[PDB]
Formats: structure tokens, C-alpha cells, sequence
């Protein structure tokens, strides 16, 4: 057991998706999971893990910020032998052309987080995801009928910026999706030698403001979630 | 309404408590405050509001890591009308003399965040605590026969930091407790006007490895919510 | 004796007081020190010894920045067994309801220097005032009826900075004054274990642009002094 | 013309592969395409263009640094309509496994120098390369029955520094090669709203210590050339 | 008159000679100035005016550190028309070869101070004095028989600096004296337009630890004096 | 021989000058060197080896940018017994006075680069030339009757710098003119024990747009070329 997870090696699959809505974790081991138990509950944080297709399969939030999925994303590499990390959540678009409902994989992840510096001796850490994983993410949605959109995606500590002019900076370079993760998930991947992938859902626009019904992010959150699941298993191949 | 607070304005008090374990807010809620309500449930995030000795006081946790609660006291204090944001938490301690269980107030706190750089201009912000809630707390813990240590905490980023040595750095700088909060609260607060403060209790040595069974903590912890309920009130004089 | 200091181990009180002003430092012993005699020249540093209501007191002006007065408070601190030290001296204002004779007690201080970066591995160290002395700063003042506001002082490298903006930026976040030594002071007592205390009087408004020189700007600056002085009593107590 | 090209819109192809020795780019140009002519000859920096296998091809130099090729780039980006363009060097392995000759893709590329810096307002930009150039190249590789290492490279400002822990670092986060110019080529790529690529061969192990000159090393060269020309085949497509 | 000097415009010459301590300018005025006039004695800051073989010169302390320099050095030049300044200091040798009472020129002067970053962009600015009055010292040097080591020194904000090994760093690239004032007083001549250049008198090894012994402490820091002014004849001519 | 020089000690004069431009290099070798012999071919960066009345001395390339004159710089100091060298390249002026043609001598250096602050532990160094043969390049001039500015030079990384506003405060400063290996030249004299200077003429204007037109690309960088020959006797007498 480790100080955020009361489990034991084993518990967890070698593979876990992690939401950034703790809420989410239980939903998604009964609506994709089969035989799923639950296997932490620590500060509530719910962790199961099930199968998929015959694949074993854990899920799990991991909390609001770097700092917070640094530490689950550590514990689970460190003392539960996991091997890769999807995160499966939700970004605000600085682009005009990336609408609401859009899927955008984080290839790589910009960030205003000191986190990479630190364990870079200051210097510039690209902070990346593993390459066959964002493959099998693209695949797997082409598979769904899904187009997905792959490039940077950028990590901030807040959430309610006091440098807006930044999100300026963001959208001159491409940046596809602004989230509070991604930098911090792929910092810890590489520190521990696993693996890690961001995939997340456009919730907004940071500029305008577009629309999308209850329905349509139900719906496209499952797809997000085949899209994940369905690219383990090409990963498995 | 907030992004991720679904109330409206007075569902809150002017003075809310907040946990770095969501499940505390809760059992703060059935066991200190009278009348409580549900006020918030947002991702999970349980939040509640009642009142003690006749005060209202509402309780809410904030999620791990500075980010996280950055994203919490924020709403709280632009769209619900709140003054004070009182954070009772954990804390782990660098100095010899500090032992477990011990109550320590954060009249300042350092951090390796890059937030406060971001909004002082790349300066040094002394992140602190309103001093009036300060001495509150003081005095409340004397009155309850306690002696609390007053000093700096240090902020986190990473709770399993790659710069050992750092440690020892805090340890000669007279750092009280390392959490994950006090700076970016502060910095909070100061940015939108507000007031704050941190209460933490030593939950364990990062040099060494005391002992407090269950017990010690689950009373040293209602202590701690005391000390802050009561400094409210000395607050209100 | 030091490269700065001529004197020895004993010709200083555990207490100094020390305004940016050597001539200052002369005015303070003859008008509230009985029995005060010079203990040092040095580069013309003047510096005393006397007693206030029978409490042995020292008074030695620390020069203007934090580079010098570094310097003496280390000294006096390592070489001549000082246990306290009180900067007393001027600020200018940024906030509009900060008025000119306020007195302000610096619990903490930003800053534009580096010199705390270089001491906390390029982190964010929060420079606080000794909580103690800061209580009883505020007691003392109480006592003379002297209203006194508590918070965050900014102290400054450059008087003639070449970026005004960070004066907008200092308003924004709450910074009661501007002066140039508080940040520093802090530092060196927390590398030594020492305690320090920074109290000032607003001598300007940078805002609506007034300086203060009178009958009244002059009382104000004894009730700093008186506030100072017998803030030592109340700790000795 | 520009100042560092004297050619004209149009003798360029729209996709120009770049070594750092520009007598590799006359080595390419008549190894590997047919009909090929210099287009550019300023400050000796060769250019050629040609085609393979019909398709219009370019090959030119960058020189050694960050400053050198983000200049050829840039120009040829945005003066002579080029889309992409593809690295293709040596580097240094600092990972045990990562052997001699091996062909390494450059997913993303960290660094020493500041020019990101100073284009993402001093914040982590995390510099990759394009998503389907690198699937191309991977794809490409396999065709030629080549393994490829898919990761991060490092690019240097000091081929002899003056800090050698740093490949320490490098090699804990899994950089798989050292060069010298990925990073800022991937830069100019964002801010010119192009699509850049960088392709090394393990010209030597800077943890064993050896170097690789012989008819094996020279025909691994001559792979990663393979795999560059026909990545971009498969990208027409 | 000004912040920090009482005085009116013609109560300065148009070059100014600027020692630390306020009573090494007095010492310099009465032993090497005719007709001396006391021009300033704000905060003790001592200033005169007199003649020196027929030139008008003044001399006045400028206190420690860079802060306290640039407030003196910048009022003297927007405000009472000073053309150049001349500082004549001491100084701490890191250098084997380097002893007591040599003389250094300071043609440039590294620094570990934020001064000219928050003036040059966060980028390095080369702290350099002017040629032409570097040269005349060199030549005046010559022509008095008295050595002059021409180089980089080093201003340093903490004089009891916390980082021991930035001292080998500091000998390793050759600084010839480490002071507390150059880079700042450097900062201050290119800002608002006017010249400077320092002349150090190597006060003590930081290495071997002797400080300035013997009666050795005036002929030579009168070599310094006999430098400057003789310099400021040439450049006269 | 060096990983970057094909050549062998006593190959190269004691004495280098380096354009950043290969083609140059050979220029001045056939236009005033007598006995003029290729010593260096690798990546096609010329260099060669003759005499000037009567002296030997070496004239090659180093590339654009610190990142490569840094290379060539290092090795031929340490393997080849370099002891001078002197940079002959051009530049771009900022200042409103100084025009095309015009001869600049960089006693000192600014850049944007972070090399010297890697060398430094993140401090300012002032990249300076040796004062020497700064003196030799102004007597030099004068001997010639060449005008020529001595002062600060910019040393950038980008060419295409994204932050236009930084040209302005390089003029407030009076950088004489922008290239973009002084900074680095002066680095490396420093970290590898030899003396270096940098001369250039000014290529074109960076306000008005005037880039090296008419036959005055020849006579002028001549002049340059005169200098820095001439400058080297006087440095052996
Ligand atoms: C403006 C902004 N900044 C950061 N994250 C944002 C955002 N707008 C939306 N998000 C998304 C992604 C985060 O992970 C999530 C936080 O609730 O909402
Ligand atoms: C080593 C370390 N770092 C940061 N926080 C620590 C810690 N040891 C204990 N804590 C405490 C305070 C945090 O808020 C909490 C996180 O679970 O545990
Ligand atoms: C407006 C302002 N800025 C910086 N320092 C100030 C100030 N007003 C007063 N001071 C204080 C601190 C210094 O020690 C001294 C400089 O005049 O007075
Ligand atoms: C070990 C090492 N370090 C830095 N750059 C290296 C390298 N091995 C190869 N390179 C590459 C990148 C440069 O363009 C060039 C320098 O020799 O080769
Ligand atoms: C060892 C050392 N370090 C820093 N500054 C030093 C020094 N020795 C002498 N100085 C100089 C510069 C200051 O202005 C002055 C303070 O005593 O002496
Ligand atoms: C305008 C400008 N900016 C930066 N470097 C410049 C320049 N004009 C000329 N140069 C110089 C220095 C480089 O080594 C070279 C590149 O063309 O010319």
C-alpha cells in the first residue's frame, strides 16, 4: 500500500485510465468493465479494475493539477508495476478551427508548471507522450469513425489566469487544447521509464463560447473512452 | 453557478473550512456544525454550510496540490461572497524538534510554484496569511490547552521530489511543515482581495518515522477543526 | 570587532534597533536612551547603547538596501549575540486607503532581489517577521492608541525603478509600502536563527504623489519609535 | 533572394532534407536524387534540388546550432514556400541500450538554449515534430526492414560543456540522442506554421566512449536517407 | 536638491570620485583637494567639492551595496550634471597570484544581482565601464609607477554569501576582485546616459583570509586616489 | 586532429582570425596573407595558414551562431595552441547614428543566450574582451585612419527574433551593433585560458532596413580586415 492507495501489487492493471472527474472512475468500470472490484478508496478516490475485451483494465481519478496526478501516476508506476497511463479528460480550445466535442490527443504538452524544470536541472524538458500509444489512440478512432486531432497541448497551474495575453501566445503556436495534467503526467512517465497519453474532449472555447447539449458530451465521452480502451488493445498487437 | 461549484450565491458563508481529504468535509459537517446543508456536490466535491455556536461557516475540501485549491478558493471569493478561507490539513515536518501530532500555523509559506512568480512579475511574493486570523488561531489553541508553532510551510509541488537535498535546505530555514496548498491560497486571496490562513498537523517526519496510533490522530484532528472554528469567533470580536 | 563593526561582544543590547538613517540612529538614542553611549563609527555607521524604562537597548542605523543592511544585521547577529532587530524607518505607499503617517508592520516582504533565490535553491521563500514580535509590535500600538496596519511590505533594489508597471502590480496584490530592506533582514535572520521585525511609517504616497515633513509627520515617527521600544517590554514579558 | 540564400521562389521543392555538414548535402543530392542542380551556394551552405523516384526533393545544410538552422529554416519556411523539412544527422547516445548505428525519430527535442524561451514567454514549450511526418518515418523504416527508436533528443548550445551530470540527467528521462539543433528547428516549425522533422544515426556512445566510421556506419547513413526520401512518399499519399 | 543630496546644480564637478564610506571621502577631500567645500551630509553621506592641479573635482561615499550606489549615482547625473564617475573602492581577491593592495581596473563587472536583468529583459547584459576612462587609468597608472591589473570583477549582494563554491567559479573565469557595487553603478551610466569606471584596492583575500593589515592601508589606497585623479587630467586632454 | 579541425599542432599561427563566414575566410587568406595553405576542410569550415609582413597567421570560418563559434573557438585553444582570436564578422545596428560600413570594437558583449549563465550557476557574467587587444584594434583604427566605435555588442540566437521590443532596449543601452557569437567567443577565451575580441562592420541597419549594398561590401570589410592585422603587431611589439 502506498500513502494515496490502499492496494497491493496486483490490484491494479498493467494499463490505467485516469479521469480528471473522481465521479467518472466508477462510471466507466460499469459501463465498459466486466467483473470489475474495486480496489482503492483512499481521500475517495475510487480505483476498480476489470476487463475489456478480455484485457485487464484498471480506472481511476487522479485529481485536479500536476500535483495531484504526479502522485497517483508515481505510486501506481513505482508500486504497482502499471506500464502506461491514459488520461482521458476535457480542454479548453485557443484555436478558431477546433470546435466544441472536438477529441485532441497530446502528442506533447507545454506548460507555465516548474515541475520538468526542477527535474531538468532548469533546463527545457519536452514533456511527451510514449509514440505508439498517441498511434493507437489515432487508430482507434479511425476505427470509430473518429478524426482526432494530434499536437500540444498545454498544462497550466491556474486554471483563472492573471496572463490572458498568454492564451494569444498558445494559439500562435498551435497548442490544441489547454488542460491541468498532461505536462505533469508524461514528467513523471519519463522520470519512472513508463509510459503515458493524454486524450481529451474540447469542453470550450477560450475566446468565444460555442454550445453543445447534455447528450452530445455523454456521447462523445464514451466514444473518448473506446477510443482509450480500443487503443490498448492495438498497443497489445 | 461556477464551473465547478453549482450553487449561487449565499449558499455559502463568508467563512469556509477546507480539507485536503474530500471526505472530511462531511465528517466536519455532522460533527461540529448545527442545521447543515448540501451545498455543492461538483465532481465530487462534497461542500456544506451550517453553523457553530450560531456563526455559519460553511466546509469544503479543496483537492490535493495547490492548483487544485487555487481553482476552489477562487469561486469561492469572486462569486460566493467569501472573506476568510481557513485550510486544515496535514503536513510533513523537516525540523528535529517538530514531532507528530504538533499543530503548526502558517503565518507564511514558502513554495518551488511558479504561480506567485507568474503573478508578480517574476518577483518574490511573500505568500502569508492575514495576521488577524494568524493570532486567532493562536489564542484558540491556547484556550483549548495548546501550544502551536508559528512559522513558514513550505508548498509542494511534488510530493515525491527528485531534490532530496532541498529538505535539508527548508530544515535550515526553519520550515515548520512542507504541505501542497498554503502558497497558492495565499496567493489566491491576495489576488482577489481576500483573507486566509493554513492549520496543519504533523503527519509524519521526512528525515525519520514516529509513531501516533489511531486514535492520536482522529483527536489531534478534532482539535485542529476546534482551533479553527474557534478562531473564527474570536474573529468576529 | 568586525570590518564593519568596532566594537566587542558586550558593548551591544540582544536588541537593536535600526533605521535606514545612521544621523537617525544618534536622534533616536538622545531623545529615548538614557545613558547611551556610541559603540560604533565605522564608515560612519553610527551605533548605541542605553536603556529604555531599565531595559538595555542598542540603535545603529543599517544603510540604505538590503546588500548593507544585510551586513550589520548578520554581524550583530553572529558576532555580538543580537537576538532581535527592529528596522524602523519610511515607506512609500501604493494603496489609496494607506495614508500618509500610517504605521505599518511588515509580517512579510516581497521583493526584486535575488538574494533569497540564492539562499533557497532559486525557490520561493516567504521573508516573515518573528510572529512574537509582531504581536506585540501590535499590542504596543494598541496601548498608544496608534491604529496599525499589518501586512506585506516590497522591498525594492531600485528607488528609481525603469518599470513603473510593478507599481500597479504591487497595489493589486496587496502591498502595504515600499522600502528596501525588510526582504533581506528576514532572510539573514532565518540563515542565522535569529528574529527580526520591520515597522515604518508612510513618508509618501506614490499614488497621488505627497511626501510628509512636519510637526505631525515627526510625532508620528517618535510613536513608530515608542511602538518599537516598548514592543520589547511586552516580549520580555 | 535573402540574405543567407541566393536562390529564387521555386527552385526549392516543398520539402527539403537538412544535414548539419553542408558537403553531406552534395553527398545526398548525388547519391540519392537524379537531375539534381545547386540552387544555393552563400556562406558555402550548399543547396540541391532534384527528385527521387519522380518526386521534387531538396537537400541542404543548416550548420552546427540552434542559431544556425533556425535561420535556413525560417527563410526557407517563409520566403521560399517550403513545408517540410526533415533533419537528417548524428548524435550522441547517452542510454546503454540505445546502440551504434541505431536510427533514432526525434518525437519531441529538449534543450539548453532559450530561444523557446523567449517565443513561449518564458514558459515550458514543448518542441515536437509533426505527428504524420513521424508516423511516415516509423512506417518508412519498417518497409526497409529498420528498427527506428521513437523519443526525445536533446539538443545542446555546447557540444563541450562545461557540466558533464547533465548527461546523467538526460539519460535518467530517456533521451535517446544528442544533437544540436532539433529543438530549435521545431520551434521555428510552430512559429512559422510549418512542419519539421528530425531524423540521427548513434554516431557515438557517450557512456562507452566510441565512435562509428567504417562501411557499416556509412551504410546506416545512407538507411536514415532511405528512410527520410521515402517517408515523404508515403505523406504525398 | 535631490531625494538623497541637499545640494544645487553647480555644487558638483562634472566628474565625481565615489568611495564606500562616507569617511574615505572626507579622508580623500582633505589630502588631495584644495579649497574643499562640504556640499551634502544627508544620511551622513558626506560630499565635497574642490580643486585638485587647477580641476574642479568632487568626492562623496556612496554607501554599500548596489542599491545604495545607484540612488547617488543617478541623481548626480539627472540632477547636478555629472558627466563621470569614478569609484574607489576595496575589494575581496579570489585569484592565487592577486594580494593585498593591488590595484584592479574594472573594465567589466559580473554580478549576482537582478539590477540589469530587470532592465535588460531577463537577458545578459555586459556590465562594462568606458573605454576611454579605463584607458586614462591604465596610462595614469603607467606614468605614477604603480601596477594595475585590468579585468572583471565581481558584484556581489551578499557579502556573507551562502554559496561558498560560486567563488571557484568566480576564480576559474578569472575575477579579479569581488566588491559590491560595479555592475550596478555600470547599470545606472548606460540608463541615464552618462560614464563610469572602478578602481578597486584589494582589501582582503577571500581565500587566505588576511585582511587590510599594516599601515598599508592608506599609501596604497592613496595609490587608487592618485590613479583616479591623474586619470580624469588625460581625459581631459 | 579534433572532431571538428582535420589538422595537427603547429598547422595553425598562434594568432586566428575568424569571419563567420567560410568564404571569407578564404577571401582574406588569398587577399592578404602571402604563402597562404589550406589547413582545413571538415563540413567545409576553411581555414588557412600564411604570413603578413612577416607574421604567421591563420584566418577560418566558425560558423553561424555561439553554439558553432564556440566548437572551432574550443578546440583550436585546446589543441592547437591558439592564443588570440579575433572575431572579423559583420552586424546590424540599432542606434540612429551608426551606419553601413561603420567599424565596431566589442570590449563587451550582451546576449540572450544562456551559455555564459550555464558556465556561471545562472548568474550574470560580462562576457568581456582582453583589454589589449581591444587598445591594439582602437591604435590600430587610428594608424589607418579608420574610425571606429568601441563598446557593448548584442549577441543573439535568433536572427528572426520574435520579440521586436528588445531592439529598443538594446538602443536605450547603446548596443553598437547585433550579431550573434561575441558573447560566446568571450565565454569560451574565459573557460579555456586564451584572449579573444570581436570586431565587426556594421552589414545593415535593423530600423531602416539597409542591408550591404554597393561595391562597399569589399573596401570596408577591409578595413576591418586591416585592423585586426595590424592590430596583431603591435600586440607582438
Ligand atoms: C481556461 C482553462 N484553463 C485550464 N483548463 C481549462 C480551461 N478551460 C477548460 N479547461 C478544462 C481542462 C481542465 O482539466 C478542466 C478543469 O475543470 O477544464
Ligand atoms: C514529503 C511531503 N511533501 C509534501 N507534502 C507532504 C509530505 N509528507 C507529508 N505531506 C502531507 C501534506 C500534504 O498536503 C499531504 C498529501 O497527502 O501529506
Ligand atoms: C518610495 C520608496 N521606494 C523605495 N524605498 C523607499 C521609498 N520611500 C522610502 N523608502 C525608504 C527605504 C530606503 O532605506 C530609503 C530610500 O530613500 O527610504
Ligand atoms: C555527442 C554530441 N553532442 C552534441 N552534438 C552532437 C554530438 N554527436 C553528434 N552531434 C551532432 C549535432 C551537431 O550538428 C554536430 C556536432 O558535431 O553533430
Ligand atoms: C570578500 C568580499 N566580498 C564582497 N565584498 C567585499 C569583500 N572584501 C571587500 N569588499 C568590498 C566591497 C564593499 O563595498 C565593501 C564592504 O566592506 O568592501
Ligand atoms: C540584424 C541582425 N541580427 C542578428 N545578427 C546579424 C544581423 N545583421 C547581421 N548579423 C550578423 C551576425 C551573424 O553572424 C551574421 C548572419 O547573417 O550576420
Amino acid at each position: 500500500a502506498t500513502p494515496h492507495i490502499n492496494a497491493e501489487m496486483g490490484d491494479f492493471a498493467d494499463v490505467v485510465l485516469m479521469p480528471g472527474d473522481p465521479l467518472r472512475a466508477k462510471y466507466i468500470a460499469e459501463t465498459f468493465l466486466e467483473d470489475a472490484r474495486e480496489v482503492n478508496n483512499v481521500r475517495g478516490m475510487l480505483g476498480f479494475t476489470g476487463t475489456y475485451k478480455g484485457r485487464k483494465i484498471s480506472v481511476m481519478g487522479h485529481g485536479v493539477g500536476i500535483p495531484s496526478c504526479s502522485i497517483y501516476t508515481k505510486e501506481l508506476i513505482t508500486d504497482f508495476g502499471v506500464k502506461k497511463i491514459i488520461r482521458v479528460g476535457s480542454c479548453g480550445a485557443v484555436l478558431p478551427h477546433v470546435k466544441l466535442r472536438d477529441v485532441v490527443i497530446g502528442m506533447g504538452a507545454c506548460t507555465d508548471s516548474k515541475v520538468n524544470r526542477i527535474r531538468f536541472k532548469d533546463h527545457d524538458f519536452a514533456a511527451i507522450a510514449d509514440f505508439d500509444m498517441v498511434r493507437n489512440a489515432v487508430d482507434a478512432a479511425k476505427a470509430l469513425g473518429i478524426d482526432a486531432r494530434v499536437g500540444n497541448l498545454f498544462s497550466a497551474d491556474l486554471f483563472y489566469s492573471p496572463d490572458g495575453e498568454m492564451f494569444d501566445v498558445m494559439e500562435k503556436y498551435g497548442i490544441l487544447g489547454v488542460e491541468m495534467e498532461a505536462a505533469g503526467i508524461y514528467g513523471v512517465a519519463a522520470e519512472f521509464g513508463a509510459k503515458a497519453l493524454t486524450i481529451c474532449t474540447v469542453s470550450d472555447h477560450i475566446r468565444t463560447h460555442e454550445q453543445t447539449t447534455a447528450a452530445e458530451r455523454q456521447t462523445t465521452f464514451n466514444d473518448m473512452i473506446k477510443i482509450a480502451l480500443e487503443s490498448v488493445l492495438l498497443g497489445d498487437k
